[PDB]
């Protein structure tokens, strides 16, 4: 039709490809996901035109609340008795007078509460209903929910920073004048045996092609669950190099009815010389999307290995051929049975579970040989029930023994009290036999529910079962807040790369949470987008971006512009670091200003939201106020107007880094895991300000950076002005008065939080240029190189003299440090897994589970709270 064509295209320019190509594509997988994921759409957009307009504000404009409505005791202290000082401005006339109505209220008051007392202080300036909203002055943050005043990000940030909130008043019919009439449309795309098998798996290799020049080659093979193989790996016989044709078949020591749902062929082409080396390797999985086992003459696109891969396969590896078909090419064969085999239906294996209850039961009794795996009942003793409880406690790093196993396993029914013992009881399965993993299956089933940070483990690369998964999801489904999945949303979008198929339970609850939050969508969309470049995730981030386009609404007209402004700085930023990179700063700015001049160009790098927080509107470029930086890659520094009504009150000016060359990734979580160890440090009631500002990857290394305002280097404070008593008279000069005090202690406070989260996550070497301060002391740390593979921020005498050595500032500082690492340590299981689920993002500083164990070591786990606590004292005394 003429919507859909116009639909298409802008689709189209928002994932960086035209839609026609993902109709010529043939797989029925991509065809089926295109159509069977239309419900999660219609759901999404059916909850938006429920409440319809106040459900579609909800939905573009969402609530940033906190997750819980209780407050800290030492935020609750800074209220004046429970009670807020709020000032609450009205635009008048035609001349658009701004006039503040200063409140003193409960910081739990409802925003209908007071936008009551407001409406009651103007009737009174002199001596109406609830048609009017709240508005942040200076950003698109609206209070359209009934939350207690203090829950929302702003007025809870307010209370902490000491300052007062500055709201806005404005008409219900105002904002929703605003909200356009948005319609999803129907697209034109969308309108046996089973455990029967009595036989052994093989594996025909037939040949391989576009394996050519540069001693022997030959195709190592595995059968894989997750990254655990489910017998030995079986290789083909050895080959000269041009010539690669096996006509072998491969005999695994697996019967067929035994393979677990989750189970993949693993394979690698490798060559010989003593040294054995990977040239390609490729994983297939052995059951279909539709359940159906795979079975005749196949063909395999290889992958090239990735950098700095440990054994000659690739498990955790995504499956599938390599789109590229000008690549090594293997050619094998699977047995054909009967006819069709798929996998049994639930009923069946809820059937085969109760038998095999059964038969495990009369086994032994009348068995005669020994079992460690079968289930005894009432044979549980308090001091084994005790030794159980001491596995669930430990971190998802530590090694469970085989003697473990076969004792959590006998204990499965058990275990079921202790719900949070379940990866380890999932570890634990033989899941090569078909007889406990439908017994498992069961017991997942009817789990109790584990909390979302619990639930998270259970989404990385050793937990592939789509029942595990699957209870994971629901867990996420019933408990996970929306500031908790905005929080945690990189790892989920990471995860997705560990599922089978396009189609499952995770990406239908991420997509129904991102087309029911613009502020979620937002997010979701960068983060798939800035993949688009990686083949590897193409397809399945295509259409899920192509799904999410489709329904998202007026949203999408937004991300173009935000897509137009990137492809501009790219292309800007290209010719600068190519040709023009050893002109002067006044020619390379010449050219930002000849190229301002061009309407394409300036209509592109202005007027669009901030991809780093699309609440901030970035108005007219004040390229008078912009620079080509010094740093070798020619990051832009980018000064844009706060187009709204009252910037004045929140910035009139923002300021973003633009960077194209290096990767961001590594700063992205470095900053992630700091506003998750400062919102630790914030709910165990110990104030310790840190500073994760925005940092975003949009692509191939290239990103955006929040420029933190009022800020200087620890240099820079040095420089103007070999010194080292420069830093304390500057922030005595910068707050003079009984403001000093406060100063001081937001130093040490800050100090400390960047002492402890560097020495944990063994952040890179922090120089005088690697450090910033804020002009009332908060301190913060900058450029997060490398993160794991000592203690980095060492505590100069320039820091030490601003604390105040023997000093009863400095005994409070100690004591700051030590609360602050024993609240990480008591926090290391999440910590652990959220640098689990980026095993699949090609990181270098995070490719093996031996690089997150750092943190196993820095937050010494194998000892005890005072023993670490006493590796953490050493280790601080050591400068
Ligand atoms: C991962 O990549 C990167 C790249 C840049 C930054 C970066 C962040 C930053 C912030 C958040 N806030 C403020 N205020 N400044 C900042 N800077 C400035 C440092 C001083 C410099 O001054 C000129 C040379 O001395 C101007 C730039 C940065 O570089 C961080 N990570």
């Amino acid at each position: 039709n003429r919507e859909e064509k116009i639909l298409n295209r802008e689709i189209g320019f928002a994932i960086g490809m035209p839609v026609c190509e993902f109709d010529m594509v043939k797989d029925p997988e991509v065809q089926d996901f295109r159509r069977n994921i239309l419900n999660v759409c219609k759901e999404a957009v059916d909850l938006r035109d429920l409440n319809s307009p106040h459900s579609r504000a909800m939905y573009v404009y969402p609530p940033n609340v906190e997750s819980s409505p209780e407050l800290p005791k030492h935020i609750y202290n800074k209220l004046d008795k429970g009670q807020i000082i709020v000032v609450i401005w009205v635009i008048v006339s035609p001349n658009n007078d701004k006039q503040k109505y200063t409140l003193k209220i409960n910081h739990d008051c409802v925003p209908e509460q007071v936008i009551a007392e407001a409406i009651r202080k103007k009737t009174r300036s002199m001596l109406y209903q609830g048609k009017y909203i709240l508005k942040v002055c200076g950003c698109d943050e609206y209070f359209l929910e009934k939350y207690p005043l203090s829950q929302y990000k702003y007025i809870r940030s307010c209370i902490m920073l000491g300052r007062m909130p500055n709201l806005m008043l404005m008409a219900k019919e105002s904002l929703y004048s605003q909200l356009p009439m948005d319609c999803f449309t129907m697209p034109s795309y969308s309108r046996k045996s089973l455990w029967v098998i009595n036989s052994a798996l093989r594996i025909k290799i037939l040949c391989a092609t576009y394996v050519n020049v540069n001693d022997k080659i030959y195709v190592r093979t595995g059968i894989y669950h997750g990254g655990e193989p489910l017998c030995d790996n079986v290789n083909t016989q050895r080959v000269p190099c041009s010539n690669p044709r096996w006509n072998e078949w491969l005999n695994y020591d697996i019967y067929i009815p035994d393979l677990p749902r989750a189970a993949r062929l693993c394979l690698s082409i490798c060559s010989v010389k003593e040294e054995h080396c990977p040239l390609a390797w490729g994983n297939i999985n052995l059951f279909d999307y539709t359940d159906t086992l795979v079975s005749g003459k196949m063909a395999l696109n290889l992958w090239p290995v990735p950098h700095g891969l440990e054994d000659l396969l690739n498990p955790i590896g995504v499956t599938g051929s390599n789109p590229n078909k000008e690549t090594p090419c293997l050619e094998l064969e699977f047995d054909w049975f009967s006819s069709v085999v798929k996998f049994p239906d639930m009923s069946v294996i809820e059937e085969h579970a109760n038998w095999s209850v059964s038969r495990e039961a009369g086994f032994s009794y009348s068995h005669a040989g020994l079992s460690n795996r079968l289930a005894r009942d009432n044979e549980l003793r308090e001091n084994d029930k005790e030794q159980l409880k001491a596995i669930s406690t430990r971190d998802p790093l530590s090694e469970i023994t085989e003697q473990e196993k076969d004792f959590l396993w006998s204990h499965r029914h058990y275990c079921v009290t202790i719900p949070e013992i379940l990866p380890k009881l999932l570890l634990s399965v033989k899941w090569n036999s078909r007889d406990e993993v439908a017994q498992m299956y069961c017991l997942v089933k009817d789990w109790p529910p584990i909390k979302p940070e619990q639930a998270m483990e259970l989404l990385d690369c050793n937990y592939p079962d789509p029942m595990v998964r699957g209870f994971a999801v629901r867990c996420l489904e019933k408990y996970l807040t929306d500031d908790k999945l905005s929080q945690y949303l990189i790892q989920l979008v990471q995860v997705l790369k560990y599922e089978q198929y396009l189609d499952n339970l995770l990406v239908r609850f991420l997509l129904k949470k991102a087309l029911t939050n613009q502020r979620i969508g937002h997010f979701f969309f960068w983060h798939l987008k800035s993949e688009m470049h990686n083949k590897t995730v193409s397809q399945r981030f295509g259409l899920l971006l192509e799904s999410y386009c489709r329904a998202c609404g007026m949203y999408l007209k937004h991300l173009n512009r935000q897509v137009e402004a990137m492809e501009k700085l790219i292309n800007l930023t290209d010719i600068l670091k190519q040709e023009k990179k050893d002109e002067t700063q006044k020619v390379q700015m010449k050219f930002l200003v000849e190229q301002m001049r061009r309407p394409d160009f300036m209509d592109a790098l202005q007027g669009f939201l901030s991809p780093l927080n699309p609440a901030h509107q970035l108005g007219n470029l004040r390229l008078e106020e912009c620079r080509i930086m010094s740093s070798a890659k020619r990051p832009l520094w980018l000064n844009w107007e706060n187009p709204d009504i009252m910037s004045e009150l929140l910035f009139q000016n923002n300021e973003i880094i633009f960077k194209n060359g290096d990767d961001l990734r590594q700063d992205m979580l470095t900053l992630q895991i700091i506003r998750i160890m400062e919102n630790i440090w914030q709910n165990q009631g110990l104030d310790l300000r840190m500073l994760p500002y925005g940092c975003l990857s949009i692509g191939d290394c290239v990103g955006l950076i929040e420029v933190v305002r009022n800020s200087h280097t620890i240099m820079q404070i040095q420089c103007k002005g070999f010194n080292s008593h420069t830093l304390h008279q500057w922030l005595k000069d910068k707050n003079k008065g009984e403001i000093y005090d406060a100063a001081i202690d937001l130093f040490t406070r800050s100090c400390a939080g960047y002492c402890v989260a560097t020495f944990i996550l063994g952040i890179g070497d922090r120089h005088n240029s690697n450090i910033m301060v804020k002009d009332d002391g908060q301190l913060f740390h900058i450029d997060f190189g490398h993160f794991l593979d000592r203690v980095p921020f060492v505590l100069t005498q320039d820091f030490l003299i601003v604390i105040s050595t023997k000093t009863r500032e400095f005994e409070r500082f100690q004591e700051m440090c030590y609360k602050a690492y024993l609240a990480i340590r008591q926090h290391a299981n999440l910590f652990i897994n959220l640098f689990s689920m980026m095993l699949g993002s090609g990181m270098p500083e995070l490719q093996s589970f031996d690089d997150i164990a750092y943190i196993r070591k820095t937050l010494a786990l194998d000892k005890t709270e005072q023993e670490a606590l006493e590796y953490f004292m050493k280790q601080m005394n050591d400068a």
